[PDB]
Formats: structure tokens, C-alpha cells, sequence
């Protein structure tokens, strides 16, 4: 149906915008601390601590399958990156501090993305 197509076009356009949002967020992580999943080889106990791991590569895989239906879903995954890190790592670590900076800086990007997703429908 033509209605199915138009919905598909909306999803595709959301996917384009989310990809630019994701690039912008990831530039706020120049050290690449959040680029890849936490390794179970190097933190074998990680899943005893963190129930829903997340990282930018896993987000990017989801995005390219057009797996985000709305900005809320995408923000949930970004928030897990930050929130997981701030629970697992202590305050006085390079990891925790990189999370705080990504959160603070990413908030600006997300503030306007919310306006763009509302605005362009």
C-alpha cells in the first residue's frame, strides 16, 4: 500500500537524522571509550554488574537495520552507555569522567535533535 510506503519513507528519514545525531555524539568521545562493547574476555564479571550493556557500535548496527522507531528509543540506548559506565566505574576514574563529559556535551545535541524530529515530523 501507499500508506506503508509513506511510513517507510518516515522511518528512513528518521534513520538519516539519527545517523547524523550518532556521529555528533560519538565525536564527544574522542578517546573512544564507548566505541565498542565491554569485552567479556577482559571484564569476565561484567554481566553480573550490568544487565543491559550498550556501546556506539551496537547502536550503529541497530540504526542501519532501521531499528529505531523514534528518538525516545535511540536516547534510551545512549543513556544506557552513560548510565552503565557511571555505575560500573568509580567517580575518580578516567571512564566515569568520560561518561560525565559525553552526557553534558551530548545533551546539547539531543536538545536540538528533539526539536528537529518534532519539527520535520
Amino acid at each position: 500500500s501507499m500508506e506503508q510506503v509513506a511510513m517507510e519513507l518516515r522511518l528512513t528519514e528518521l534513520t538519516r537524522l539519527l545517523r547524523s545525531v550518532l556521529d555528533q555524539l560519538q565525536d564527544k568521545d574522542p578517546a573512544r571509550i564507548f566505541a565498542q562493547p565491554v569485552s567479556l574476555k577482559e571484564v569476565p564479571d561484567y554481566l553480573d554488574h550490568i544487565k543491559h550493556p550498550m556501546d556506539f557500535a551496537t547502536m550503529r548496527k541497530r540504526l542501519e537495520a532501521q531499528g529505531y522507531k523514534n528518538l525516545h528509543e535511540f536516547e534510551e540506548d545512549f543513556d544506557l552507555i552513560i548510565d552503565n559506565c557511571m555505575k560500573y566505574n568509580a567517580r575518580d576514574t578516567v571512564f566515569y569522567r568520560a561518561a560525565v563529559r559525553l552526557r553534558d556535551q551530548g545533551g546539547v545535541v539531543l536538545r536540538q535533535a528533539r526539536r528537529e524530529v518534532d519539527s520535520i515530523g
